[PDB]
């Protein structure tokens, strides 16, 4: 049922995943000046190489780019992970305008967008037995500001009226993510959990402090996508993102100053 309006939207989600109310739940906000530097968390190790995207598709919220992941082609780890985390998707959330459309949000602020590339550690063989285990998933989770343009995002911009309509979906091999990544890999990082249902308590998550400039362009072809199917009335995808959720028990580290 569960989506992006009044009647379906984050604040209906605790009713069929009563989990929206936990103990480390995502996104929050990062308060820069309460963040704890941490001079034992390691730099991230982001090897994106061997990354074999496969195809793109509009799942009804989103738009995923997946990988091929069985095997160790694109994978995280260092940072503040114990483990290899494998690649299998990304995609985006975004806004209505440009002042809106981050998950997590930084002394307030919010992003025009956020990328999550989503990993997995793959010592639990595969994503559906990860997202059981508190320490299944590494989420890399990347701020975009609206200004100039992010070449590598291009590729993905341009095939998106192929995927105007939820369930379309299409090849998308040869895609480079490395092309999204800011020049610095300094983090913030914390315990929480998935931001759209079933909202698991699985994730750890790294926030880079470089955000990636895109431009105006860019993001407005994000916004002509369809949250609906084809032959259906048109909603369009915007505002599909959770807001900042309560900190509870938690310490935001950072890697950095
Ligand atoms: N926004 S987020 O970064 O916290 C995030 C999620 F919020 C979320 F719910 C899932 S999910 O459980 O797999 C959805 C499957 O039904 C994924 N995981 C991925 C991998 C599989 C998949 C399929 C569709 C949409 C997202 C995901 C996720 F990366
Ligand atoms: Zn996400």
């Amino acid at each position: 049922h569960w989506g992006y309006g009044k009647h379906n939207g984050p604040e209906h989600w605790h009713k069929d995943f009563p989990i929206a109310k936990g103990e480390r739940q995502s996104p929050v906000d990062i308060d820069t000046h309460t963040a704890k530097y941490d001079p034992s968390l390691k730099p991230l190790s982001v090897s994106y190489d061997q990354a074999t995207s496969l195809r793109i598709l509009n799942n009804g919220h989103a738009f995923n780019v997946e990988f091929d992941d069985s095997q160790d082609k694109a994978v995280l780890k260092g940072g503040p992970l114990d483990g290899t985390y494998r690649l299998i998707q990304f995609h985006f959330h975004w806004g209505s305008l440009d002042g809106q459309g981050s998950e997590h949000t930084v002394d307030k602020k919010k992003y025009a967008a956020e990328l999550h590339l989503v990993h997995w550690n793959t010592k639990y063989g595969d994503f559906g037995k990860a997202v059981q285990q508190p320490d299944g998933l590494a989420v890399l989770g990347i701020f975009l500001k609206v200004g100039s343009a992010k070449p590598g995002l291009q590729k993905v911009v341009d095939v998106l009226d192929s995927i105007k309509t939820k369930g379309k979906s299409a090849d998308f091999t040869n895609f480079d993510p490395r092309g999204l990544l800011p020049e610095s890999l300094d983090y913030w990082t914390y315990p929480g959990s998935l931001t759209t249902p079933p909202l698991l308590e699985c994730v750890t998550w790294i926030v880079l402090k470089e955000p990636i400039s895109v431009s105006s362009e860019q993001v407005l072809k994000f916004r002509k996508l369809n949250f609906n199917g084809e032959g259906e009335p048109e909603e369009l995808m915007v505002d599909n993102w959770r807001p900042a959720q309560p900190l509870k028990n938690r310490q935001i580290k950072a890697s950095f100053k």
